[PDB]
């Protein structure tokens, strides 16, 4: 089998993506964020705190015929913003883009911390980290990807997230008319459960390529790129009037500026960002101070490639029985 599901901005500045996603009998639509760091699928629903809830659509498990309560199971995750969500678990039938997993675990949120209630356009997430990282309690639950895996043509899911657009992911196949030249695949560390890999450098703008190691994370769930203290510090030293700025949480810059690109490599291949990826705009309505969408992960304790470095590729998550990732130019 195979599903194929296109993914949308929730706004301007491509903060996050949203993919419709089937649940339960009859079908109740919800828009999730899919989130290769982690490993939950959670909803608002009938059982979230109403005031809680404000314009997401709920998962309601006493309309599906096929939804049974999960007994005894719990679930509590928090993200790397502070945000956070709980409650209780359903299994249910669940299908993205034409593919269809029976007996999914479905979190269904009791409580959501305000970040989600403030954010109407996202009815919850879909994880497709390892299932090692899901948060079900007393028994852990696999992800959508992992159930469904055993029945895919092939093992694996892809991202091709769109800049300022939408864009696709798929399961179960790889497009070869999604993207240029060839992938470049590289070895997968699960240890932590995420899909860490290892960067082989990077330059700025039309600048010389630093070959050095990064480790870090694909990560679809992250809205920025992520990396260490010196590599950001090079970026930004190339943006006149860029500056760290703690009031604000990061380095800002003049929104007048011509933004460089940035080039990460994936093995001896080098996937380039342009640099109106890198901006995400003005740091409160109406100023001219803009923010940046390359931050350092100093104090994270992980390199992310979220998704300004993600949506510059193809990604293929591949999920044979050694993992790896794959990176193209698109």
């Amino acid at each position: 089998s195979t599903g194929s599901a296109t993914t949308t901005p929730i706004d301007s500045l491509d903060d996050a993506y949203i993919t419709p996603v089937q649940i339960g009998t009859p079908a109740q639509t919800l828009n999730l964020d899919f989130d290769t760091g982690s490993s939950d699928l959670w909803v608002f629903s009938s059982e979230t705190t109403a005031s809680e809830v404000d314009g997401q659509t709920i998962y309601t498990p006493s309309k599906s015929t096929t939804a049974k309560l999960l007994s005894g199971a719990t679930w509590s995750i928090s993200y790397g913003d502070g945000s956070s969500s709980s409650g209780d678990v359903y299994t249910d039938t669940v299908s993205v883009g034409g593919l269809t997993v029976t007996g999914q675990a479905v979190e269904s949120a009791k409580k959501v911390s305000s970040s989600f209630t403030e954010d109407s356009t996202i009815d919850g997430l879909l994880g497709l980290a390892f299932s090692t990282l899901n948060t079900v309690s007393p028994t852990q639950q696999k992800t959508f990807f992992d159930n469904a895996k055993a029945s895919l043509d092939s093992p694996v899911f892809t991202a091709d997230l769109g800049y300022h657009a939408p864009g696709t992911y798929n399961f179960g196949f790889i497009d070869t008319t999604a993207y240029t030249g060839s992938i470049t695949y590289t070895a997968v560390s699960t240890k932590q459960g995420f899909w860490e890999w290892t960067s082989t450098g990077y330059a700025v703008g039309s600048g010389t390529f630093k070959s050095t190691s990064i480790d870090g994370i694909a990560d679809t769930g992250t809205t920025l790129l992520y990396l260490p203290a010196t590599v950001v510090s090079a970026y930004w030293a190339q943006v006149s009037g860029a500056k760290s700025s703690s009031s604000v949480g990061g380095y800002v810059f003049p929104c007048s500026a011509t933004l460089p690109s940035f080039t990460f490599g994936v093995g001896s291949a080098r996937i380039v960002i342009p640099g109106d990826y890198i901006d995400f705009g003005p740091i409160s309505t109406g100023s001219s101070s803009c923010f940046g969408g390359i931050q350092s992960s100093a104090g994270i304790g992980i390199n992310i490639f979220g998704d300004v470095a993600l949506k510059a590729a193809f990604v293929v998550f591949n999920g044979a029985t050694t993992p790896t990732l794959g990176f193209a130019s698109k």
